[PDB]
């Protein structure tokens, strides 16, 4: 698996209008990117219970991280628009391509499974 890092923006990706109505900027992709990539950790406010849920292993929420270029990746609204999927490693947040995304196509992640 490739891995991203999220300190500095990576040559696979750039930054442009978002495709998506209310958000203005966005993230595309610039290169092919593999199916599998990993990109983060996204980094933020350890929240009590841009926001994810880091989950117990019983799939209860321990805690939020609120917020990277990643702030710039925007959300999927639906699963067809959907090619990055919130991973959690460890307590860590990553994002991970679901399939192989072509160049000049937005990054828009959800939650998987």
């Amino acid at each position: 698996v490739q891995k991203l890092s999220s300190l500095v923006l990576p040559a696979e990706v750039i930054i442009a209008q978002s495709s998506i109505p209310g958000e203005g900027l966005g993230i595309f992709s610039k290169t092919w990117i593999k199916a599998g990539t990993e990109m983060g950790p996204f980094t933020g406010r350890v929240i009590a219970p841009l926001m994810w849920e880091v989950f117990n292993e019983d799939g209860t929420v321990r805690y939020f991280i609120d917020a990277s270029w990643m702030t710039y990746i925007k959300c999927a609204r639906n699963e067809q628009e959907q090619n990055l999927e919130v991973v959690q490693i460890g307590t860590s947040i990553f994002y991970k391509a679901i399939e192989m995304i072509p160049p000049d196509q937005e990054l828009l992640v959800w939650y998987g499974n």
